[PDB]
């Protein structure tokens, strides 16, 4: 669960850069949001982690599913960028199976974020 990862879907972002999980666990995405850039860097510490976040394996080759409470959403991380309909279908069930049913948004993959006119 280390290295380049791709946040593929989620139950706001207009595009998203790759994810970098360093091992407490430490993630860095940068997120394109209405012509801005949100550079995130969230340490996850082991208590299910900490917001509160449960990482769980996906049933599918090369994918993981995140549940986090703190509003509650769900995310589908992948190890290679391409769309996996069968990874989605499972992320949907999981998402309804945990109380979340507000549009599986499948994310746009940019290699950089440049702010509007910045
Ligand atoms: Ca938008």
């Amino acid at each position: 669960v280390s290295g380049k990862w791709y946040l593929k879907a989620m139950t706001k972002p207009d595009s998203v850069t790759p994810m970098i999980l360093k091992a407490n666990l430490e993630a860095k995405i940068t997120m394109l949001t209405n012509g801005q850039c949100q550079n995130i860097t969230v340490v996850l510490h082991k208590t299910k982690y900490t917001r509160v976040v449960f990482i769980q394996p996906s049933p599918v080759r090369d994918h993981y599913i995140l549940y986090c409470e703190g509003i509650r959403m769900a995310k589908l991380l992948g190890r290679d960028p391409e769309q996996s309909q069968e990874a989605l279908e499972d992320f949907r069930e999981f998402s309804r199976a945990k109380g979340l049913n507000q549009e599986i948004l499948e994310l746009a993959q940019s290699e950089t974020c440049s702010p509007g006119g910045q």
